[PDB]
């Protein structure tokens, strides 16, 4: 069921106020969405803020990245907000947000992690799939290091399994700045 | 689920929003269907105005090297300068199309990553029946990679040496190997 | 893309069609009823029909061409990625003069596919049957290209790539539309 | 499918335009959901006016002989003419539809094909079923050629022998053959 | 897809046809197929309680008990429903052919009507499927004596002439008492 | 395909729903139950007192979405009557029970069916103890209901629902599940 | 299946039966089983041209030509053979407990013998569909023309005792012809 | 399967049938075969039928029972671990006085399970001869257990489970085998 | 599961009607099965050149290659081969039954045969299926040449005659020409 | 498997049973065989049960468990790997003071499984059915091992894993064999 | 086990010299009839082996197992074709000792171009065309060798599938004689 609110469904209501849903895992599709419509919302108004809001296990690291350099790229400040879930690159989208308004919702979930992936065939294609799935986790760490203020070695170490977090844990990690008490 | 955008009684989902500013989403893989789109989306921006920039964001793994060629020519054909923007990833087709931009209007977000290779197929039946795939294929190669090192720059032998298996770049590796003009800084 | 037109609605209003899958009966009976509707709407401007095909039904494709055929209007044809099988024999079919290819566009041409299930006589009545039916492929395309049903029915004998210009050269299409 | 516009803003897919000028596309396998269509189509097409022709053109395989039945019985029950016109293929139920146009008004182009053949069908179960289901299917038989023996000018005997097994006819084979009226010639 | 009608206001066809107080039921008999008729049927009739209906039957009916949905909001609803048969009217489709207004029940010449004994099945315990056998025999026993009803004839012809698939010209359904009249056309 | 009305276009449920009339037309699932109750709510909220048809012909389903609808049906001020047509089963026949006193109908040809719920259980001895208890416990509130709203005793309905028990629209009536069987006028 | 032992020779259970003569059909005949129990018939005769042998039936019947070999088979070699019914004996089943010799056909007090009409399929033209109802017409009279020759009733009476699935009782099955004698324990 | 001849083979040179499957028409053909060659090896001593089945096909059930009526041997018969259904049945079949159960040995009793599809008149036949058959079992296990008809019908209407020394009380079997 | 016979050697049964010269083809032909027949006629060859051997078929017939392994082993080898039709001999079986020693092809009375034309089918390109129909209709007309000089027949005839499937009765199939007598029981 | 016999046929000869898998009806049956093959053999010489199994079917475990108890040798049960569930039932079965296990053994003890669908009566006489197959159950570990009906309850209602010193204690067995 | 004569009737056979090739040519096929070929050479170096051929063909690596172990071994091989020889099954049978390669009236020789596949990057279909080119090429310089026919008339007249006739497959030189019967 998606309701309807001239008609707009319930997210289309919602972006005319600026606010973007990442309800999903991100793919693809999901970034195109999203990528669009933070450009849309800059087009609009290049100095309001925007909100994200983030209820994600995460998903493609590429696709995620489409998202991360279009929130960096654009002039409004992105604040994320994470309602339910925010796992793996859901996780680092949340922190992604601009500084000073990152925020969780007391009872949600975050969730840190290595990259996983795949690869099959010939021993130098696999060495080759190897050296770039450790090469992009260099990659997300170093960013993660600079948007938490924690040291690349432990977010290596603290992402070397599944790390669940709370909203107040993900706070005093740096993943949020504040978590949003009703 | 794509949103909708509403400007004054006329409904428009994202994209074709964006689409009459004059940017085109190459989002997913490339196939006949999406590269039909592309090419009509390319020709009505021409149509509506022939001296514009065009903007092409890509985020893609690549597919049909046809369809990517249908995409290439079509870029080339019309008077438009087609500024390409990779965002995420672009791979295989994806990154060929990448380098196919207006010369200096070729960008990628600091964080994307650019990936070339050899193209891949396959044949099936008679020796000679397979010989002519190979041939196709050995030909279609011949094709990229000359284009690619008009492209970039790069010698022809240099990018057979750099696309015989997976080849990922970052966004400043692909500028300095002549991919992209311009890595997107944040301000 | 989409205004509650979609992108091929808007260009089909400029007289642009755009056969861009494998040819099938429905997608002929939609590319039929677009040129009947184009020559409603106008009998003499032109017509620019954009080939990306794999090819696909003979039958279907022969709905296409004899559509073409019948129309008043000049329909162009002008290959963009691929025209392979039934879409070579499409993009020949253009007027003449007014067959294109853009630079790095692919033509293939081959025989004909099929197959037949069952007694010894309706394999029979099968294989007659695709043999006219290439019969009648390559007395059209002899006509279209101005070569011999000999060199047709030799060439077409495996697939048999032809780059845009080869194709010029094999008289499938006109002109290499250079940018 | 595309969608076609005309302002004064009413959108229309490409066949429901062509349906405003009175043609109707018989593009797929007949089935009932194509039959129970095409038929609402000639009625609608009865309703809006009763002296104009239709053009009904055909590309199909054919299908349900019951669902062809269906619309070979609208085609004459209504009062404007229906044309016929092959274009690509009419075989089976379709080239019996393609046959069942106004006299003279039958037409294929030129490339078109059409074939004829006997029906098909099957049945399972106990002897006196599928006797049963044979003397149907030899009923309905008798009823396609006796029709088609009327349409064409041939007689049942010679169209039984013709749809023995699968006939292909080149759209001049199909005139000669009394299936059509006219090749429509460019 | 079907098409559409544009008068301002779109319609598909099927909607255009309701307009003129024409239902189409055009396939298998379900639920939902006779909610959806049961729902055309009350919409007429209080669109207006006195102007006939008219149902077009193209169907290998179905549900039994779906199919009494509709018979009797066909004998509840104070206009009179027409029946007309187009392609094939089978099984509970035949028997809502049957259904129709007196003197109001008519088939195409080339439709088929087959009239048959209920299908159904049971599994279980030997008492489970005494019940189910009882209430199929029963519910068999409903529709031959309606069928007699409203065919005239026994319902011990009824019972052997339903023993097997039995199927009937559109004449043939007339003379045994199914329909009224045989559409001819002009 | 449903068909659209124009009035503002209105698929025929929705036009029907102006009338205040619902369509319960298949397996009863939490989404049907939903849209029922939404429906109910949405009658109540625009006339508090005229009267609600909610219109059954339903195999059953799940017990706690019937008891949705149940209870909001008890639960608003308007009465809503209840008609069955073609079939009410298990929930649906428990429905059809819970219209408002005097007004709860059936059509001659309607079939009525009660019997025990159905259920499942798989794990531990204890998890299928539990199960146990609860559908018990579930059938005990489903045959105390069943008592107060048809007159019969528990003991009875507990004997009349061990196996599946058709009963007829006048056998329907006789037990107390309905009031009237709505003949046709002639 | 067991293994019994003579002292060294090993049978199966099936194998030390068939050495006293004794042929189980327990099964649906198909043309495998067929193809046994002809060649289990003819080995027999082989042995001992005189002696009776025994075929004990529990069968849901199967197909129809299978069923001729098996038929045939007892009807050209010397020995009589016994039919004895166990179980059950459907469709081409009890045709075969019914062709045992006359006289020296069974059943045991509780087993099921049930007789119908043939079964089969058609698909294809028209023309295929006719050939191939002509064909399981005439097998269908085959069978009840040898029927009848076997139980004494007539021709029309099986007809219409094999329109539908007809289950007949032992004793049924001894007061229609199908076979001789109930064997009380 | 151990090898001593397999187990089974060793047990059956004793005398010893193992029943120890669901019952279809490959077991009832084996038991069968083995209950006549035991009496065909001396038709006087005891055999003794091991029970533990879940039951099975009642038409292959009544191939065992009537060869355990119709050879001279007595053949007692032994529940261990269940007698379920057709399986219940052939242990109340065992010669009087000489059939078992072990202590802990579950006995179950229901009525037999089917299904039919088709025409009407199709189900009516198949219901007919389910209810035939079910009379038939009820007859049966009357004459066994000496308890009515009326008495049976009313306790296998659900599955009616049963501890030996229930089923000993209900006549099913004649003692437990206390160890 | 097959037999044991014990003489002290074990057989299987097949293996001890082989030791008297019987072989029984019981099934499909396929290559394997050929393989098989043609080792037992090579092998009872090898045995006794002189002695007549004895090949029982009930077969529905199978690979035409695979059926030619078995004909022409039958030719090239010393010993008579007598055939005799139990159950069936369809397609490539009626043509290995007509393959018998002259004056030693039998059928028993109830013994059904069917003769028909070969059954293939080709995929590929428009060559690729000219090369198989010329090729399956090269086998025709081997297997037609042949079966006109065992059965004394004219190859036209046996053309006519095999168009379709053609079921004989042991009687008909002597009458024909595919076998010499029919085997009455004494 | 290899052969010197089939080698369990090998330990058969020795007295040895082994029972190395998901209790069914099958392996019931093999097992049951071979302990009255073994008695048959010598009536007064112990038997060895090695037990290494998930446990299985309830009904083909108490057939096994009647057997052992129904025969006059002593039936020595040694656990090695795992005894769960109707397996860990069947290793406290042995003769008293005979019962072991390896000192890395695992036994699971807890609560039967099962199912039931169908209507509300159904679904009770399946619950009753398990709910009294789990107190006979219960009760005869009560007796075999020395805990209270009780506590065997509290301790099954989960999965409860004991170590071979644990099992011991809790009176599943007499002896952890040491090397 | 078809018939016995456990002791199986293809085993009867074998002892007689005889080996019957009458399914698909695999892996397992050729080490069977290898193993056969090199216990009847073991058995007696001298005197002829029989090899009976149906078979539509099919591994060639499988069939050159076969081609060499014959051409290895002291005896004589005669080839007999039954029922078809096709592709591989073809080259074998005009594999046999020269003037003992025979076919039976009816049967059926086929010979046609190897059949294979390639997947993967255009440098790996390349690698897998040249291969089997080169397999092909093998190929036909046998058969020319042994049918006495040119390398370019086998090329011509294995482009597609041609069948030949027992008489036909004579005249070609892939068999030494038409075994007529008596």
């Amino acid at each position: 069921l998606i309701p309807t609110v001239r008609a707009y469904d319930i997210y289309s209501r919602l972006l005319k106020d600026r606010i973007i849903m990442l309800g999903s895992q991100i793919d693809d599709n999901v970034a195109n969405s999203i990528v669009s419509q933070l450009l849309f919302l800059q087009a609009q108004d290049s100095e309001k803020d925007i909100y994200l809001a983030i209820n994600s296990p995460g998903g493609s690291v590429t696709a995620g990245f489409a998202i991360y350099d279009t929130i960096q790229h654009i002039k409004p400040d992105v604040q994320t907000i994470c309602i339910g879930m925010a796992a793996s690159m859901g996780s680092f989208l949340l922190a992604a947000g601009a500084k000073g308004k990152r925020f969780a919702l007391p009872n949600a979930e975050v969730m840190i992690h290595q990259p996983l992936g795949g690869a099959q065939g010939q021993a130098t294609e696999i060495e080759i799939a190897a050296n770039h799935i450790l090469k992009t986790r260099e990659k997300l760490n170093r960013i993660l290091s600079e948007r938490t203020g924690q040291s690349i070695e432990k977010i290596q170490k603290d992402t070397d399994r599944d790390n669940f977090l709370t909203a107040e844990e993900a706070k005093e990690y740096g993943l949020i700045d504040e978590v949003m008490v009703p």
